[PDB]
Formats: structure tokens, C-alpha cells, sequence
């Protein structure tokens, strides 16, 4: 037992955990040895869910924290039915104000090269993308925030402290070595 998996059930809330737990088996990696990824799944997982609380309600699809199957069949029940190109690469969330998947990232490098990263990979330029640090820094395509900036801000004090409750217990340093 990790001192990290510790860290991340008193860090976030049984809902999250349980389904960052769940989205790890779904992919054959065990929560216990891959500690740095399980923090970053709950990080990345809580992140959406303060996203999807920023719109007015009904504005987004979630699309994270389903089972692949289930976040697919989402998936094709959003473009049958607004039209839209379906992805090849799951989104994150989908925008039904402004009609386009979203793909949020954290990351604990600098904004600019994770969003590279994402752009390359995802290659579909209809995916609007959406990335915060844990500095406070944040990138999104076409420089279209989507929320307005308190819900942003609330993102990025969440993922500062974070970082500190990391640090705290000196795992922020094994954390930030390991992308
Ligand atoms: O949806 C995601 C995903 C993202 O949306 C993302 O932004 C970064 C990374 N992702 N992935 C996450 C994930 C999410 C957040 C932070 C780190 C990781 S690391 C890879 C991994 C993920 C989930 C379970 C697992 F066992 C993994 F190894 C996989 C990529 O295949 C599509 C689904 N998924
Ligand atoms: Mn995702
Ligand atoms: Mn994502």
C-alpha cells in the first residue's frame, strides 16, 4: 500500500474514487501499483465534474466516469442525433449551447505542450479542447473558454491545492516525474 493511494482516498470524495477504481479496471491497470495514474484519473475525473457544473443546466453531456461502452453508446446517440462527426477518440464532455465534444486535460507540465499533444493525437479539429495545469494556467481552443472565468478559477484553486496536499507529503515530486 502507497502512501499516494492513501493520499487520494482522504484527498477525494468516495464518488470519484470509486469511479477513477472503475475506469482503471476497465482498462486492466490496477489502482494499488499505478498510483500516479490513479491520482491523475480522480484529479482529471473531478476536474470534468467542476466543468459540467459551470454551464447552466442541461449544457452538457458528461461523457467521462461511464463505462467505454456506455461513454461510446453516448457518443453515437449525440451525433445521430445533432449531426455532428462522430470522434475517434473518446471526448470528455459534450456542449449542446455550442454543439461540440469537449477533450479536458491536466496536466503538470506547461499548458501550451499537453495541448499539442492533444491536438496531434486527436486529429479531428472538431473537438474543442480545453487544458489546465497545476500552475493556474489554461489553453482552449480558438482561445474559447467555453465558462466564464469563475468557474474556471475554481478548476485551477482546486488543482493548486492539489499540488500542495501532494507536496505536503512529498509525493507532488514523484507526481510531476512521472508524465
Ligand atoms: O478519457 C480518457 C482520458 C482522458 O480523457 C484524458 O484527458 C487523459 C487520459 N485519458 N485516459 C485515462 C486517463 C484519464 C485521466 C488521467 C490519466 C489517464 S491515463 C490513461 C488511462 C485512463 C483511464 C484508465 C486507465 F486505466 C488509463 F490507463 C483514457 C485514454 O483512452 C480513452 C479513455 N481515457
Ligand atoms: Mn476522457
Ligand atoms: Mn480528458
Amino acid at each position: 500500500g502507497s502512501h499516494m493511494e492513501d493520499f487520494v482516498r482522504q484527498c477525494f470524495n468516495p464518488m470519484i474514487v470509486e469511479l477513477a477504481e472503475k475506469a482503471m479496471k476497465e482498462y486492466g491497470e490496477d489502482p494499488k501499483i499505478e498510483t500516479n495514474k490513479f491520482a491523475a484519473i480522480c484529479t482529471h475525473l473531478e476536474v470534468c465534474f467542476m466543468y459540467s457544473d459551470g454551464g447552466s443546466k442541461h449544457r452538457f453531456e458528461i461523457i467521462e466516469g461511464r463505462d467505454r461502452i456506455m461513454a461510446w453508446t453516448v457518443v453515437n446517440s449525440i451525433c445521430n442525433t445533432t449531426g455532428v462527426e462522430k470522434p475517434k477518440f473518446l471526448p470528455d464532455l459534450y456542449d449542446y449551447k455550442e454543439n461540440r465534444f469537449i477533450e479536458i486535460g491536466v496536466t503538470r507540465r506547461e499548458v501550451h505542450i499537453y495541448y499539442l499533444e492533444k491536438a496531434n493525437k486527436i486529429k479531428s479539429e472538431k473537438t474543442h479542447i480545453h487544458i489546465f495545469s497545476f500552475t493556474g494556467e489554461e489553453m482552449a481552443t480558438k482561445a474559447d473558454y467555453t465558462l466564464d472565468e469563475e468557474s474556471r478559477a475554481r478548476i485551477k484553486t482546486r488543482l493548486f491545492t492539489i499540488r500542495q496536499e501532494m507536496a505536503s507529503r512529498s509525493l507532488w515530486d514523484s507526481f510531476r516525474q512521472s508524465e
